[PDB]
């Protein structure tokens, strides 16, 4: 009988363990498979190990492993497939299905542009600085391109800046510091997170900083569980259970 997995990366804050566990359950009405399982790759229990035994425990043949990932890096590519093979060698039986991240995907532009409407304030011909956490991990930036030309292109903004907290460039902080200005233009400043915590207190902070010097600076909140974000993850679910070319096709031999 199918299965799905969702696999979240896991959390230490509690609300974000709620948050996360919650969204995942409420998935589950959307999708029309008997079995479904919410895991987690660390500091948050059911552990993978425990979400994929289930599965089994249940009679599931087949198991859509579909990871909540905003973007594809180390998670995605390595440490949570290692982890599905760990547990997974021990029902060489069992046929398994892998999702993609979300990445690239017209849902999670809408989800941005609402947040840009929240604001209240006129987005025409305006500039989007799109902040993501990074990774030096090259995908991650590639990806995040792709969502800005994609942001770009559904909404008429002048352009959309993709940038990173950490480990790849341009860092958010030089983008801020090349917008001091006040050349008329209004600047978007779209946080691309699932969770609130000590980075967007960090981006608070320094958007105030750029608002002292640009006052046609206007921060929105964090993307986070938007039902557009839903929607796409939705996708992703969908997708990976139907696999109908075998692309999603995972082993247990280890694939990282
Ligand atoms: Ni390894
Ligand atoms: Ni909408």
């Amino acid at each position: 009988k199918q299965a799905i997995l969702y696999v979240g990366h896991g959390s230490r804050v509690k609300k974000a363990q709620q948050e996360a566990a919650a969204f995942l359950e409420g998935c589950k009405a959307h999708i029309s498979v008997p079995v479904q399982e919410i895991s987690f790759l660390e500091l948050q229990e059911p552990t993978i190990e425990t979400g994929f035994e289930a599965c089994v425990k249940q009679g599931a043949t087949h198991i859509a492993v579909v990871p909540l990932l905003l973007l594809t890096a180390a998670h995605a590519k390595h440490d949570i497939p290692e982890e599905i093979v760990r547990v997974a060698s021990r029902y060489p039986s069992v046929r398994i299905s892998y999702g993609k991240p979300i990445g690239i995907d017209e849902e999670v532009v809408k989800a941005v542009y609402h947040r840009m409407k929240d604001i209240g304030v006129p987005y025409e011909n305006a500039r989007v600085v799109l902040i993501g956490r990074g990774s030096s991990d090259p995908d991650v930036k590639r990806d995040v391109t792709g969502i800005a030309n994609l942001l770009q292109e559904m909404v008429p903004v002048k352009e959309v800046i993709p940038c990173f907290l950490t480990a790849c460039g341009p860092n958010y902080k030089e983008v801020f510091s090349e917008l001091e200005k006040d050349d008329g233009i209004t600047t978007f400043i779209v946080p691309y997170l699932l969770f609130t915590g000590m980075l967007m207190n960090e981006i608070e902070r320094e958007v105030q900083k750029l608002k002292a010097h640009n006052p046609n600076v206007y921060l929105s909140s964090y993307i986070g569980f938007h039902p557009h974000v839903k929607n796409a993850f939705l996708n992703r679910v969908r997708e990976t259970a139907a696999n109908s070319e075998g692309q999603f096709d995972f082993d247990g031999g280890s694939y990282a």
